[PDB]
């Protein structure tokens, strides 16, 4: 049973950056990997802002301690554009790239050849099947899902997904790691969307359909869900927060799998926004515009 | 335009009691109505208890102010077992009885005969069509939906639903009343479930279906939604909190309306609990067991 200490995070986007931030803030040595040096600089810069906020609040009285905290956490995050070399010796690979089965499979099939034998592979996928991605490698006993929640520095949940091939030792290492991160792991079966997404995503699509039906405005729906059901964000605010591209990819995947299911019927409005590269907060504009 | 001062709340259950409490607390003369003196007594006791908890927080540093608030509010709430004896001199009727169309129509048809000419009729229905209930009377211009959220003393949202026949005068009186109650009114179309329910209830059913599938436990599903989506309550805690009998009625109505729609397929587990008279917190046991 390995103890996760050196963590390789593939993808420095919304989730990848957050995962790297929390892992580094909790004493793990992290290596954040992405496609270009510019994307990585943007990711690390973003992680700094997220930590800076904490510092200015959590260390109001002790400013120097705050800076030290921010600097030390950032220093614990290395960057690279060559995953293959980085995984040679790493305890865990947490993949957080585009929600696309083929792309993830190709990624893991390749890394499986460069990673040390003890290395554990984990996918932060929202809707794909872990068993499917695991079989893209010959390391199934060391493969499982480790699903975090947006934004990683705040959301306490982490869904741990075993495939029937995942070993108890691998499972345990991931559970321990989740806790070391200060998170609350919940073991889930390898079913589409696991728990949260399986219930959240269809709800967000119903929200869009209500709007498309012409029954209410996005503003009123968001206001209603927040003031009537006590939700932190209305569905449209949340969609933009999460990313319209990721949501669309998720629903398209389920749609292909069960085309006759009306619950996975894609949305024209959603498709139009994604087609115009308006992914929400990521790009500065989604259902709503952001400065 | 009439300014609502006297309100007759019919039904002293979860919502009725809450509506009567807030109205009285905000300076309206209230008459709470229910089937028996005993039921009314229990309702009044619950309201008093609710008021004291409010006093503890709102008047923590002034016990006397707290006592006066509790006393004044309770003395503003009169009771009667027959609303017909009250409506001839009331400004607004807010109905909050069992979620059943036939029963609601029977009630309004009768009150229509006793109510004063200017009296506005409002239904707090969750899933029925306001137009249908309105046509049970010949006062459609003074009929509309006024939908509050559980618990009324806390939830700020209030969906105001006018029908094609609702007069502007009636609508504005209800918007003004909502604000007088310190609420945030949102005008909604007369469509099934209006805004919130149309989106929330199908989600709650999916939570149940996921559980019945054996994919996960109610406890983990609740934990996941609270920690992953930041919801105040897990779906099962909310279900018991809202009332399983009410939820079942809501869905049965929509199901009869569109039998093939996967959104409204009845739950065997939900039907069984209701059949065994386990409606949730209000009965001491629903999906979970309470004191
Ligand atoms: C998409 C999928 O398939 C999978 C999934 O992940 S589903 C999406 C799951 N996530 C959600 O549902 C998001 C729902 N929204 C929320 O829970 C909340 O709105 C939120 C966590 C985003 C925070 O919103 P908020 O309450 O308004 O806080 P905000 O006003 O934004 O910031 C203030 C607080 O939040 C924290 N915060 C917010 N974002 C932060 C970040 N990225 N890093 C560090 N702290 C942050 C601050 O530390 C601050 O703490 P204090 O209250 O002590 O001062
Ligand atoms: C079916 C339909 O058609 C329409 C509907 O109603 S759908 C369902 C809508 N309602 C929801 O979804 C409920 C979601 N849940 C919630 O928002 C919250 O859990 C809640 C409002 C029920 C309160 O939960 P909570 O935060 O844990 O409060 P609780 O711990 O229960 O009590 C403490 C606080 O809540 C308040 N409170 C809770 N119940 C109360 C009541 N019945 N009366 C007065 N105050 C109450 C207190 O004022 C108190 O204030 P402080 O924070 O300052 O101490
Ligand atoms: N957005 C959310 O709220 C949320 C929450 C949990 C899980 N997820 C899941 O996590 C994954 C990450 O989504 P995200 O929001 O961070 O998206 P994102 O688009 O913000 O970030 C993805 C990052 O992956 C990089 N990338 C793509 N292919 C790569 C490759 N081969 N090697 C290295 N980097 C590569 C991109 O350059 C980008 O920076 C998806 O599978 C999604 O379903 C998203
Ligand atoms: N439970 C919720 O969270 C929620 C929220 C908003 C609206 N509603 C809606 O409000 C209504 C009230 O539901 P509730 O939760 O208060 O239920 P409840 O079962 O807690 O209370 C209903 C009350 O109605 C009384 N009643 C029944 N038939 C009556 C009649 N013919 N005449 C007079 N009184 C009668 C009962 O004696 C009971 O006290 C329903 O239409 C429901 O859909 C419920």
């Amino acid at each position: 049973k390995i103890i996760v200490k050196h963590v390789t995070v593939i993808g420095g986007g919304l989730m990848g950056a957050g995962i790297a931030q929390v892992a580094a803030a909790t004493g793990h040595t992290v290596v954040l990997v992405d496609q270009t040096e510019d994307i990585l600089a943007k990711s690390k810069k973003g992680i700094e802002e997220s930590l800076r906020k904490v510092a200015k609040k959590k260390f109001a009285e002790n400013p120097k301690a705050g800076d030290e905290f921010v600097e030390k956490t950032l220093s614990t995050i290395a960057t690279s554009t060559d995953a293959a070399s980085v995984v040679h010796s790493t305890d865990l690979v947490v993949e957080a790239i585009v929600e696309n089965l083929k792309v993830k499979n190709e990624l893991f099939k390749r890394l499986d050849k460069f990673a040390a034998e003890h290395t554990i592979f984990a996918s932060n996928t929202c809707s794909l099947q872990i068993t499917s991605i695991a079989n893209a490698t010959t390391r199934q006993d060391r493969f499982a899902g480790l699903h975090f929640f947006n934004p990683v520095p705040v959301m306490k949940l982490v869904e741990v997904i075993k495939t029937p091939m995942t070993s108890q030792k691998t499972f345990e290492s991931l559970v321990d790691f989740s806790k070391a991160l200060g998170k609350h792991p919940v073991s889930c079966k390898d079913t589409p969307g696991f728990i949260v997404n399986r219930l959240l995503v269809p709800y967000l699509m119903e929200a869009i359909r209500l709007y498309e039906r012409g029954d209410a405005s996005k503003e009123d729906i968001d206001t209603a869900m927040k003031l009537g059901a006590g939700y932190p964000m209305g569905p449209f605010e949340l969609l933009d927060y999460v990313g319209l591209d990721t949501t669309k990819f998720i629903v398209d995947g389920w749609h292909e799998m069960d085309a006759e299911n009306p619950l996975h019927q894609p949305s024209p409005s959603l498709n139009k926004l994604v087609a115009e590269n308006k992914f929400g907060k990521k790009t500065g504009e989604g259902f709503y515009k952001y400065k």
